[PDB]
């Protein structure tokens, strides 16, 4: 009846200002949704790219500096998804055996 997610973000991980990678399940591949970001203006930004392969929706966002976390928001099929959004420091330290 009532558009429900099949594979929702309990908790997504990321690299600072690099990729965001966003994949869920709404287990109906009849219709889509849109991704919304507090950073951009809309869905579909000339510096993300938006696939729907299937019933499952992939958002690639470049350049995520939001702080210590961002909040992502995904709305499939006037659904309300939000999730949080966990940033890495970027360390090239090195990881001796010793």
């Amino acid at each position: 009846m009532l558009i429900e997610v099949e594979k929702p973000l309990p908790g997504v991980e990321v690299f600072v200002g690099e990729t965001a990678h966003f994949e869920i399940e709404l287990s109906e591949p009849d219709v889509h949704g849109q991704w919304k970001l507090k950073g951009q203006p809309l869905a579909a930004s000339p510096d993300c790219e938006i696939i729907e392969d299937g019933k499952k929706h992939i958002l690639i966002l470049h350049n995520c500096q939001l702080g210590m976390t961002g909040e992502v928001s995904f709305q499939a099929a006037n659904t309300k998804s939000a999730a949080n959004l966990k940033v890495k420091e970027l360390l090239e330290h090195h990881h001796h055996h010793h």
